[PDB]
Order: structure tokens, then sequence, then C-alpha cells
């Protein structure tokens, strides 16, 4: 069937949706549309064509009120990739509080992970009832159902600036260095590179947590 309401969605919402780059952009809800139990979602691009979408590759155009995130809650994020910035989708980890000055850490779908603030984040409309479900990458879906459905047991290694480590990197461990720490995350040194990565403190990437 042809619906124009659906939950608390309407024909004509401006929306996000999920473009086949995995980058989120702006656009409108054209068509809604039944078959039998699913939903499809049919959004127009602003820069772009037409999509027909499942329910949890859209998004709502607003920041979602506080009291409505919790660890699990499934959300698009800014993601900064080099100097340019994208919307990308992924799982809160943690709510503000004091050990991180009122922030947000976010589990990206591609194993990254970042702080950000209330203005930075967008909420999945119909997310699945395991919200990690729709993550694509084995490895990181099953570490993120381990963290969401443990919480708030977090193992983690205490780490200081100037320590050396060893650091997955594709399949391989490298030598390394800690350079800087911010509540549950390291930034790490990979000392033949010499380029740096924020990684979370509870990662099995990180020697002292793939030992455990
Ligand atoms: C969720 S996270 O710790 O930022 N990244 C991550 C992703 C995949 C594995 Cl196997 C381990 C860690």
């Amino acid at each position: 069937e042809n619906l124009y309401f659906q939950g608390d969605l309407i024909v004509s919402m401006r929306i996000l949706g999920k473009k086949r780059t995995k980058t989120w952009h702006k656009g409108t809800l054209i068509a809604i549309q039944t078959v039998g139990p699913g939903k499809k979602y049919k959004v127009k691009f602003d820069n772009k064509g037409k999509s027909l979408l499942s329910g949890n590759h859209i998004a709502y155009d607003y920041h979602p009120p506080a009291d409505k995130l919790y660890v699990g809650s499934r959300v698009v994020a800014k993601y900064k990739d080099g100097n340019q910035v994208w919307l990308y989708a992924g799982i809160v980890a943690e709510t503000p509080n004091v050990k991180n000055k009122l922030r947000f850490l976010i589990f990206f779908d591609d194993g990254y992970a970042s702080y950000v603030t209330q203005s930075e984040l967008y909420p999945i409309c119909r997310p699945l009832k395991k919200t990690w479900e729709d993550i694509e990458d084995i490895s990181c879906r099953d570490f993120i159902e381990e963290y969401v459905t443990a919480y708030p047991n977090r193992p983690m290694v205490l780490l200081k600036s100037g320590q050396l480590i060893k650091t997955e990197w594709e399949g391989t461990w490298w030598k390394s260095r800690v350079e800087e720490v911010d509540g549950s995350l390291v930034r790490i040194l990979f000392l033949d590179d010499k380029r740096c990565e924020w990684i979370y403190r509870g990662s099995t990437r990180l020697e002292p947590m793939f030992s455990m």
C-alpha cells in the first residue's frame, strides 16, 4: 500500500538518507510503501537522484534530545576524513559525563572512534531491535555487540604519554608510542609511518587488550 503517515514520519518531510557511497545526504521523503510486514521510504536527494531505502537507512534532520540517547543508540555523526568532513553511521558508546567533558563517544561502522558534541549527531529513524545488526563489517559488528551488551563492564588499558606498545594495522603488530590520552581514547603514533590514529582504550588492536 502507499502511505502518507507512518509513526512520526510524513510524506514531504526533509530527511537525511544513506547513499551508496555510505555517506549521508539531505533530501525529501517523497513516498512510503508497504509490502505485508515490510516498509520502504522513497527519498529524492537535493544534489542527486532517488533511492528506495529501508527505515534504518534514513535519519531525522535535527539533533537528538539527550534524554533520547542511550549506549547502543543508532546515529549519523560528523566524521573527519583528512581535511574533509562527512556524515557517517555509528553507535553511541558513551553519553555526556564529567570524565569525558560532556561529550558523546561514537563507534563508527568502519571501526573508527571519536568524541562529538550534541550538535554533530542525528538519530536514525527506524533502528533495528539489535541496533548493531546492520553493521556490514563482521569484526566491527561482533565487537560492538559485546561492548553494548556488557556495558557498564568495560575492560580498558591504562596508558600514559610516552609509553611504548604494539598496535595492530592490516593484520600485523607495529611498534608504536602513546602520544596523548583524552577520556576513553588514546592517540597512537605508528613509529615507522610517523602518523597517528585515535583508538578506543578497550580495543583489541592495542596489544595489552588483545592479550587479556
Ligand atoms: C569499537 S572500536 O574499538 O572503536 N573499534 C574496533 C573495531 C573492531 C574491532 Cl575487532 C575492535 C575495535
